[PDB]
């Protein structure tokens, strides 16, 4: 019962499953509706059969989950763990996930509110490494965006694919799983942002991804970048983990870009693929 003690425990009769939307690890998630007029919201829930593992690991999520208070991190509603199926029940976005949001919507924002997105993201993920929780899968499809343009730091679970290409080189080789190697998730999700969802060093399988960063090379700029974003997100990228940027140096940093917003004016060169001459 300690483990659920930053959770408000709801009645199952106030809750209404309405259409699979994705799988859980011993069970589905689900949109639906809670009464508390009603709210729509995602359920994910551990159906009959689960093992202890899954249990713990199940009612382990939703304690952490409660436990996090904060605006650019999902709002756990409720659980459900006295009556079965259990359920997590978390706010729902009708944006929904940052990726295919970004992809379906080329073009349509500004570079203040693409660098607003990155800054809120970036302050959920310094309360969540300050709270000595490391994410390990964060990328754009792990973010969901409010009507007010608020990203909020999620995990879905692996999509399981291993995201080879949002990884640090010491969690691929040996594990090693740290608020720093989430920096370098964050150096990836800031060039997913800037570029409107374009898949990390495109064609290239995970293998020649891995070859390149060995070799020194890095993702080159996304078009009409600030230059401050690109400096950043380069620094997200050192292969020393000890030489990246802590997620309250990124804040701050991002925090300053937009309350001084010429400095975004500046913008890095692209380099071009293809040449067009004309008179
Ligand atoms: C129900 C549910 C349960 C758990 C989580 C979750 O984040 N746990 C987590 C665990 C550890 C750390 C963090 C931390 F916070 F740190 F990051 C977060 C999110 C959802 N909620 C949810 N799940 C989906 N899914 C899952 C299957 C598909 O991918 C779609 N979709 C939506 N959704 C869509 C549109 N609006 C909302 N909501």
């Amino acid at each position: 019962q300690a483990v659920l003690k930053f959770t408000t425990e709801i009645h199952p009769s106030c809750v209404t499953r309405q259409k699979v939307i994705g799988a859980g690890e011993f069970g589905e998630v689900y949109k639906g509706m809670l009464k508390t007029k009603e709210v729509p919201v995602a359920i994910k829930t551990l159906k009959a059969g689960y093992t202890e593992k899954q249990r713990v690991d199940f009612l382990g999520e939703a304690g952490i989950m409660g436990q996090f208070s904060h605006h650019n991190i999902i709002r756990l509603e409720g659980v459900i763990s006295k009556y079965k199926p259990m359920m997590i029940i978390t706010e729902y976005m009708e944006n929904g996930a940052l990726d295919k949001f970004l992809r379906e919507k080329d073009g349509e924002f500004s570079v203040l509110q693409l660098v607003g997105m990155l800054r809120g993201i970036a302050a959920g993920m310094k309360y969540l490494a300050n709270m000595n929780y490391v994410h390990r899968d964060l990328a754009a499809r792990n973010i969901l965006v409010n009507s007010n343009l608020v990203c909020k730091v999620s995990d879905f679970g692996l999509s399981g694919k291993i995201p080879i290409r949002w990884t640090a080189p010491e969690a691929i080789s040996y594990r090693k799983f740290t608020s720093a190697s989430d920096v370098w998730s964050f150096g990836i999700v800031m060039w997913e942002v800037m570029t409107y969802g374009e898949r990390p060093y495109w064609e290239l399988s995970n293998h020649e991804v891995m070859k390149a960063i060995n070799d020194g090379f890095r993702l080159p700029t996304p078009m009409d970048c600030p230059s401050a974003i690109y400096q950043l997100m380069m620094q997200c990228w050192q292969q020393e983990r000890a030489r990246r940027p802590k997620f309250a140096d990124i804040v701050s940093i991002l925090d300053k870009l937009i309350r001084a917003p010429d400095s975004l004016k500046t913008l890095a060169d692209f380099d071009p693929r293809v040449s067009i001459r004309l008179p």
